[PDB]
C-alpha cells in the first residue's frame, strides 16, 4: 500500500465525466473538473487538462496522467501551507499519505477546519487526534472513506486498506 493505491481505493476510477460526492463534475481518479454546474464548462475543464478535444471520455492512461499531477500538486501545496507543513513533515511516512488524501478530497481550504484535529497529530496524541478528526462535516458526509483516513492516522498502519 501507498498513497497512489491508497486514492485509488477511495476514488475510484471513471472514464466518463461524473458527478462527486458533493455533485461536482469530476473525471479519471476523483479529478475535480469545477464546481460550476455547467457540464459544457466542465468539459471545457476537460479538454484543457487533457490537452485534445475529449467530449467527455478519457482513457485510463489520461486518467493515471491526471492522478499522477493531482497527487503531486498536493503533497507540494502541503510543503508550501506554513499551517500544514510543520505537522506534515513531523509525521511518519502512513500518516503523511493519510494527510495527502485529506487535501486530496477537501482541498486545503477544507483542511483549514482542521487545526485542532492537526495540533493534536502533531502531538501524537493518536486516539485523541482520531476522536476530533470525527466531529466534522467531512465525517459525516463520508463516514465510511473518513473511518479508512482516520484509523490510519489512529494507527499508523495500513489496516484499514487491507
Ligand atoms: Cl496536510 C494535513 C491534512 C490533514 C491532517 C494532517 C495534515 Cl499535515
Amino acid at each position: 500500500m501507498n498513497i497512489f493505491e491508497m486514492l485509488r481505493i477511495d476514488e475510484g476510477l471513471r472514464l466518463k465525466i461524473y458527478k462527486d460526492t458533493e455533485g461536482y463534475y469530476t473525471i479519471g481518479i476523483g479529478h475535480l473538473l469545477t464546481k460550476s454546474p455547467s457540464l459544457n464548462a466542465a468539459k471545457s475543464e476537460l479538454d484543457k487538462a487533457i490537452g485534445r478535444n475529449t467530449n467527455g471520455v478519457i482513457t485510463k492512461d489520461e486518467a493515471e496522467k491526471l492522478f499522477n499531477q493531482d497527487v503531486d500538486a498536493a503533497v507540494r501545496g502541503i510543503l508550501r501551507n506554513a499551517k500544514l507543513k510543520p505537522v506534515y513533515d513531523s509525521l511518519d511516512a502512513v500518516r503523511r499519505a493519510a494527510a495527502i488524501n485529506m487535501v486530496f478530497q477537501m482541498g486545503e481550504t477544507g483542511v483549514a477546519g482542521f487545526t485542532n484535529s492537526l495540533r493534536m497529530l502533531q502531538q501524537k496524541r493518536w486516539d485523541e487526534a482520531a476522536v476530533n478528526l470525527a466531529k466534522s462535516r467531512w465525517y459525516n458526509q463520508t463516514p465510511n472513506r473518513a473511518k479508512r483516513v482516520i484509523t490510519t492516522f489512529r494507527t499508523g498502519t495500513w489496516d484499514a486498506y487491507k
